[PDB]
């Protein structure tokens, strides 16, 4: 269990960013690692087999905006990125979850197109294949996996921001609606901790949110927990050693550098570090330290 870092890839501040930086909770240090080959915001990060994957996003740049169909792999042992097979379609503001060593890419946008489509990547074969689409088109969607079931939470369908959520049952290749959240959330951070799916922050159509709610997969209810110190949309999120970490985002005024940590035992958030610069739209995942 030792030696793991929180990696943050990409993001946005004025333009999309290529940064890969890794935080060590055991000593408070940050490392700057190999830049992404292409800057991207609105991507997602995940880890399979000790390798960090960066999925989708968009390169917002002075010379144009290009939505990304890319899958790229970072190996901490070599500090190098390698391209993988690309997805069927570009997906900005994507959500991603991993089940049994397979990466699911969910929703996202391509220009004015808001996807309901979903595809699954097989690292051993370096292939993507489409699976059943969601019941709702969702961009800015939060995704997490609990008990080998995949959840898609909130987002924007092209007309309205959403409080709805749905679950994918892989052995039936089928999506079903679950109880909706109490709050509309686009661009929330969504993760799994213990028996619950958490949705932290986001934008409700009027304001960035500091509230946080969790869905108990047995009781099918959403319950609010302690709010974050900062309102934030387009935040990064991950879980490490039993605590939720939220990174960056936009608070309605500033691109945040703060990283907050949620302790479920005390139901409290604390500010634990700051990124090297404020940014939104990052991808985040946990794997072994490099070299
Ligand atoms: O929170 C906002 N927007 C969310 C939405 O539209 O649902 C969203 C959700 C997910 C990804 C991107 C955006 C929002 C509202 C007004 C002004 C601004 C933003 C914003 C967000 C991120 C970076 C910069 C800004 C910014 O200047």
């Amino acid at each position: 269990k030792v030696g793991r870092l929180i990696y943050t890839a990409g993001g946005y501040f004025r333009q999309s960013l290529s940064y890969l930086e890794a935080y060590n909770p055991s000593n408070g240090s940050w490392l700057r690692l190999a830049d992404l080959q292409v800057p991207r915001s609105g991507l997602a990060g995940c880890v399979v087999g000790g390798l960090l994957y960066a999925v989708g996003g968009r390169n917002n740049s002075p010379d144009g905006n290009t939505d990304s169909s890319a899958l790229d792999c970072y190996n901490p042992m070599t500090n190098q990125w390698s391209p993988c097979a690309s997805m069927s379609v570009p997906r900005n503001r994507i959500g991603v979850g991993v089940i049994d060593g397979h990466i699911y890419a969910v929703g996202g946008s391509h220009g004015c197109i808001h996807h309901s489509s979903v595809e699954r990547y097989e690292p051993e074969r370096d292939e993507w294949h489409l699976v059943a689409p969601m019941l709702t088109r969702r961009i800015g969607v939060g995704v997490a996996v609990l008990n080998r079931l995949l959840y898609a939470v909130g987002g924007f369908d092209g007309t309205n921001r959403l409080n709805s959520a749905e679950c994918y049952y892989p052995e039936r290749n089928e999506w079903r609606m679950i109880t909706p959240m109490n709050t509309i959330r686009s661009g929330a951070g969504v993760c799994v901790l213990h028996n619950c799916i958490y949705a932290a922050g986001g934008y409700d159509g009027q304001d960035q949110l500091n509230s946080v709610e969790r869905y108990d997969v047995e009781t099918e209810t959403w319950t609010f927990v302690a709010p974050m110190r900062h309102h934030r949309s387009a935040l990064g999120i991950t879980v490490h050693q039993g605590k939720i970490y939220v990174l960056g985002g936009y608070d309605g005024h500033t691109f945040l550098d703060s990283v907050e940590c949620y302790d479920p035992d005390s139901d409290t958030w604390s500010e634990v570090t700051r990124m090297t610069s404020g940014r939104s739209g990052v991808g985040v995942a946990v794997t072994m330290e490099p070299c």
